[PDB]
C-alpha cells in the first residue's frame, strides 16, 4: 500500500464484529479483504473442553469462514475481521490450543522465524454450565518472539491468536495490547441492559486501534448483540451486561464481561 506504518493502516482498516450460530461467516464491505482476523467456536454449558475453537481468518479473502458445528442452540459462532483495500502481506497470523485433558500446562504459541508479536491474547475455559466461573483472559505483548496462557482458577483448556510481523515494520513500536476481565460471576436478569460492565483502558497518551468487546455467557445464543468493535481513537472500550438468566429453579446461568484492544501513541 502507500503507507508503510502499521498503528495507521490497522486503524484505517474496517472492523467487524458477527455473531450467530456456527460456523458462520463475517464479510467484509463491499470492495474490502480481510487484513486479520479471528473465528470462535464457543459453547458455555455443554460439558468438556472440544467447544472451544478459535482460527485465524486467512487474508484476502472477502469474508472469514468459522469453525465447529451448530449441535445444540448453546453453540455460538464469533467472528472477529479487520478488512482493507489489500492485505498487508508482513502479518502472519498464529493459533494455538491445549489438547483435551492437556490444559493443566502452559499454552505457548510462537512467532514465525523473524518475525515479532503485533498483539493478541489467550483465553482459558472449562466446560459445563458452571465452566465459566474458570474463564481468564490475558493480551500478548508487542515486541516479542511468544505468546503464553497459562491455567488459572480451575481451568481445563487454553487457546490463543495472535498476529506477528516483520521486525523491522514502521511503527510497530507505537503499540500497545490491553486485554480485561470485567464483571463476572452470577447473571443478573433483572439488571436491565446494565449486568456488570467491562472497561477496556489505553494507557495515558494513547488511544484505541482496534479491538473488541464481548459479555461471554453459559447461554450465548441470548447474548450475541453483545460481541462488537472498539471504537477508534477512543480512550477505552466499554460494554454493559445484557441481563439474561436461563438457569432452572435456583440456579444461575454464569457470565464474564471481557476485552481486548490495540492502541496507539498519539
Ligand atoms: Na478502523
Ligand atoms: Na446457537
Amino acid at each position: 500500500g502507500v503507507t508503510r506504518n502499521l498503528p495507521k493502516q490497522l486503524t484505517q482498516a474496517t472492523q467487524v464484529a458477527w455473531s450467530g450460530p456456527p460456523p458462520g461467516f463475517a464479510k467484509c464491505p463491499g470492495g474490502q479483504v480481510v487484513i486479520l482476523g479471528f473465528a470462535m467456536h464457543l459453547n458455555f454449558k455443554e460439558p468438556g473442553t472440544d467447544n472451544f475453537r478459535i482460527i485465524s481468518c486467512p487474508p484476502g479473502r472477502e469474508k472469514c469462514d468459522g469453525v465447529g458445528t451448530a449441535s445444540s442452540e448453546t453453540d455460538e459462532g464469533r467472528i472477529y475481521i479487520l478488512c482493507g483495500e489489500e492485505p498487508i502481506n508482513e502479518i502472519q497470523q498464529v493459533v494455538a490450543e491445549s489438547p483435551a485433558h492437556a490444559g493443566a500446562s502452559v499454552l505457548e504459541a510462537s512467532c514465525p522465524d523473524e518475525t515479532v508479536v503485533v498483539g493478541g491474547f489467550g483465553i482459558s475455559v472449562r466446560g459445563g454450565s458452571d465452566g465459566l466461573d474458570s474463564f481468564s483472559i490475558e493480551s500478548c505483548t508487542t515486541g516479542q518472539t511468544i505468546c503464553t496462557k497459562a491455567p488459572t482458577r480451575g481451568s481445563e483448556k487454553n487457546f490463543l491468536w495472535m498476529m506477528c510481523v516483520d521486525k523491522q515494520y514502521p511503527g510497530l513500536r507505537e503499540l500497545v495490547n490491553v486485554a480485561e476481565l470485567g464483571s463476572h460471576g452470577n447473571a443478573n436478569k433483572r439488571a436491565v441492559n446494565s449486568d456488570g460492565n467491562v472497561d477496556v483502558k489505553c494507557p495515558a497518551n494513547s488511544s484505541i486501534v482496534l479491538g473488541y468487546v464481548m459479555e461471554a455467557h453459559t447461554n450465548m445464543q441470548f447474548v450475541r448483540d453483545k460481541f462488537l468493535q472498539c471504537p477508534e481513537n477512543a480512550s477505552e472500550c466499554k460494554m454493559t451486561g445484557k441481563g439474561v438468566d436461563h438457569g432452572m429453579l435456583w440456579l444461575f446461568d454464569r457470565h464474564a464481561l471481557f476485552g481486548w484492544i490495540i492502541c496507539k501513541t498519539v
